């Protein structure tokens, strides 16, 4: 499977987090947390405060230490002047493994989705499921069978894994 390396530092991001139970259901629940937040104007709310340190908008899937899924929409941000209408994390450094789904949205992303996660499957002591994982939605028409959607998979220590030597 294709993929890039990529590293980010510590961000800042700035949107709204929810939490489902991790979900058979889990999809639905974002589907309509989207339509909400663009319903409700939050969409374009954050695409002001979008700081550039990534290009787009972050759908995040966040473990919660109660076994619960978050999922959060966001964008990279400067404030924790937000925290009166908005949830502000930091994303901790990592390494990544990113991927590209390419296709209309949702359905390229869940297909594209399906198979990163059957790939890192073969790269358990790398992966890191406590760390976010998100899809990064850059400018374009999500409708377009040639919009690409970014996934990226936090990684630890990826150098060792044996594939590589
Ligand atoms: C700039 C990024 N813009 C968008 C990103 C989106 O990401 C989505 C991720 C999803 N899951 C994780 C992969 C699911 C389920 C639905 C999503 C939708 C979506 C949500 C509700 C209803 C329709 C769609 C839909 O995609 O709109 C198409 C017209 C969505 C829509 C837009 C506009």
């Amino acid at each position: 499977m294709e993929y890039q390396l990529q590293q980010l530092a510590s961000l800042t991001l700035v949107g709204i987090k929810e939490t489902y139970e991790n979900g058979r259901q889990a999809q639905q629940h974002i589907a309509g947390f989207w339509q909400r937040c663009y319903q409700e104007g939050v969409i374009a709310d954050l695409q002001l405060k979008n700081n550039g340190d990534l290009a787009g908008i972050l759908g995040l899937c966040i473990p919660e230490l109660d076994g619960k899924m978050s999922y959060m929409i966001a964008v990279t941000g400067d404030n924790s002047a937000d925290i009166a209408k908005y949830d502000v994390i930091t994303l901790a450094s990592s390494k990544y493994m990113v991927f590209e789904a390419q296709g209309a949205v949702p359905k390229a992303v869940q297909q594209k989705m399906e198979e990163v996660h059957h790939y890192i499957h073969q790269y358990q002591a790398n992966t890191v499921k406590s760390a976010p994982f998100f899809e990064l939605y850059q400018d374009g028409d999500t409708t377009s069978e040639k919009y690409i959607t970014e996934i990226w998979m936090p990684v630890k220590g990826l150098e060792h894994h044996h594939h590589h030597h």
